[PDB]
């Protein structure tokens, strides 16, 4: 597929069709990828600038017993270093039912919690694995 | 309301949810949507289900869309072929990427769209 | 890789060279496999009969903070259903240092815990792919 | 334990007793941690300066049938961005037997591959989780 | 080599081509991949085909992926349901958007990927 | 729209108001239909029996440079198989001006050509949608 | 015919005899042409200047169950880019019976909808095909 | 679907996956569209500038008895006014088997004939039909 943008050792797909969070993950896995994690300011900047005004699912979901946030790609979640990327006042767990996260605002403070069963465009991340000629 | 069988507890829900919302329900209860790895466990499940459809932990994984178990039990294509309803998985509409227990038989499983809501079964390990 | 034996949807490799548990694991992963799990009586039977009274690393290892036993292939470990597959009195954690497990006796009570850095022959399991 | 050191959302344990790579990773998992991953220059610099010229196992290990490097804490391994962190000429798979990695040189270019069965001090990592 | 039947001529090719390359072959011969609109024409085709698979003018059209005829004969869902192999069209792999004559029966049609190569049948009208 | 009669996968509307051929066509298209084609004997039978000995525009019209007859619904026109459905001696092109066709006689030899701008009742055909 | 006029890859016939919209379109099809479409300002200007203040049927006709305008030569009708070409206030469907369109006013805003059964001179178009 | 760009009363989809010419058409029809026609310089400019260096099928195909070029959307083909949009020396009917057309060069002279059964990205065109509020 076209549509995979390179950045710092990964490729990033910004979908054209909207899915629920899990259906989006399943499309990523079928493409040897996962909904993206975000572990730096420069990655966050890529995603929000590319996103423009459109809302995209990323790999953020609740998991374990205390519903701590987690990344579907299994990156260990760093709550300290992730606090800077939430919209102010998010996560707000609107109606006690917002257990997945998307990029919503055009700022490094971009993430919002939303219900997993809601449909949005999504971002996949696929590793690049070079090899010496 | 958990039912005990062979080292696990099983929760047959009362409320329907999508496949992933059921899976997060189970993870909040220290469990996962159930795997099925023996004819006796298939039989416990379809006898308990009383003819109603329940999501189980079957979902697709990889580019080739091989089936997998959300609890990470390796999925055995050969030993489980017998556990599908004849004709399934049929991938209806190109959008059936999760599995449920449907027919009261060893040949019980169907593929269904993951965003459909059904009752669901969690499996929690008993650790004495 | 040759010398794989087929049973119920998996192939099994019985090594002829001893490794530590982890290095055994590494060898299996280089052959697209894992040290084997054991999840039914017929599989245990295959494995101890095949082993021929010789000792092999299997995929048993402690994990998490309670040191509960686990499978390195990520099969959920069923403690109740596996209790019958340990040699009586195992796992005894000799020296407080036996954090891996092997097939040691030719019996359905076959398994012993042993130190991970001891070297034994090992059993890999690989899924049959159609 | 008293001696966990804090940086950027994670705590680090520098061991005082040497272990094989897997026995080190079991000790980290018994402390609710894993052998450490390295995902930025600032983290590599903390680790090699703290190591103070002593060799420590880190979470580098081969995985998959290709033998690509990975992190035992399941952080996706970024081969492009990690190339800066190996000592020049490593991983060199000396002896065809170097399947685990440690912090060896006091430099941003610090890592070596070594036999998993060698004993070295080791470094565990765990995120702060309120 | 054209076979005459009920006001049309029919060409059973000797060379296999994709569905659209066969259709352009037929258009270069003042014809189209055949429509089928009666049991007698179905029967002429599957008896002449001698058990071999031929593309015919069946292809999908609209957002709902209704079948259509390339020669613009309106496609009658009710009168043609009988002309499919039982189970078809099954849309195998999500990529079967053209039709061929496959089984020697009134129940003859299969859906297949349009980029597969088969022999093909053109229909040219006879205008006295 | 009501008053549609079902036969073999289509519905048929027999108007009660006369139009020119084209305006009849327009009316059918506003009801998601076309002036009807006729492609089997049973359909012709339905249509002339229903018409009850009254004259109706059908979808027959000349098109292309030879003035061959055609169907406005784009069914390919089968000249050989339709010859039996014209009244003997039709189409006679009276006045060199009869470029549309109607069902006129209650017989399988039913059709006549007539001028397009004459007004008659008309028959629309609409596919049954499941 | 001698009198076809050429512009931008197409020839145009301005009739001398008036016909209903459909009988005009049949006359164009007997000349290997269609009532004309209009797809640019320069084509509209050629047509209204040539028309010289006389009304001509063009290929505008309703099609589909919604009654959207279309071109009889099957040029996809661009409703956005055609809005400039209607006389202000048209199509006004006078009488609920105006299903065809003609060039009426000598202006870029030229088109009116009129009853298809009205007789007017008409304009045929055909591409040059070497 | 996102990915539909507006221009002069139509929307234009530049695909992310490559198909044969007909399979591309079939995807367009499933989306209530067709492979695009090109009837002006300004439309041609849109397509080649958007395309960049990537090759896309357009609606150009041979049809009728003399294999004249035609548009799949049924726009009548104007050979005079289309001559300016072919790459120099195209169409060349390489190996007597090039019966479909794509946009290839980054110029108003952009079209090339190629075999219909070859796979390329493709462009669909969908009409916009406004209605007064
Ligand atoms: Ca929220
Ligand atoms: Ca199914
Ligand atoms: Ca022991
Ligand atoms: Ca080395
Ligand atoms: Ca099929
Ligand atoms: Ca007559
Ligand atoms: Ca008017
Ligand atoms: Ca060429
Ligand atoms: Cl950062
Ligand atoms: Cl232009
Ligand atoms: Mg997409
Ligand atoms: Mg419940
Ligand atoms: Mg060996
Ligand atoms: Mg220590
Ligand atoms: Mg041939
Ligand atoms: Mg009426
Ligand atoms: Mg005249
Ligand atoms: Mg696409």
């Amino acid at each position: 597929s076209q549509g995979w943008k390179y950045f710092k050792g990964n490729f990033y797909y910004f979908s054209l069709i909207p899915k629920t969070w899990y259906s989006a993950e399943q499309f990523c896995v079928s493409r040897n990828s996962h909904l993206t994690s975000v572990t730096s300011e420069s990655e966050q900047e890529l995603l929000y600038k590319t996103a423009g005004g459109l809302i995209y699912w990323i790999g953020l979901t609740k998991a374990g017993m205390e519903g701590d946030w987690s990344w579907v790609d299994d990156t260990p979640f760093n709550k300290v270093q992730s606090a800077r990327f939430w919209i102010p006042g998010e996560p707000n767990n609107a109606g006690n039912n917002e257990h997945c996260g998307n990029i919503k605002a055009p700022s490094l403070q971009a993430w919002n919690d939303a219900p997993c069963d809601k449909t949005f465009l999504f971002i996949c991340k696929r590793p690049y694995v070079p090899s010496e000629p």
